[PDB]
């Protein structure tokens, strides 16, 4: 079982387009609370935190679309 990875996650909001992986985790008994994953193209990892509206967005200014996942 992997607990959330991030304890603390992103409150700032930042710009998608610099995330060169943007990868959600799922929850479940590992973690009821959603954890969001990125990976700044600079070579960073911050986590994100769905309580904000900006977090959503990012995720959504990412992922838009439907392509076959």
């Amino acid at each position: 079982e992997l607990r959330c990875q991030c304890i603390k996650t992103y409150s700032k909001p930042f710009h998608p387009k610099f995330i060169k992986e943007l990868r959600v985790i799922e929850s479940g008994p590992h973690c009821a609370n959603t954890e969001i994953i990125v990976k700044l193209s600079d070579g960073r990892e911050l986590c994100l935190d769905p309580k904000e509206n900006w977090v959503q967005r990012v995720v959504e200014k990412f992922l838009k679309r439907a392509e076959n996942s």
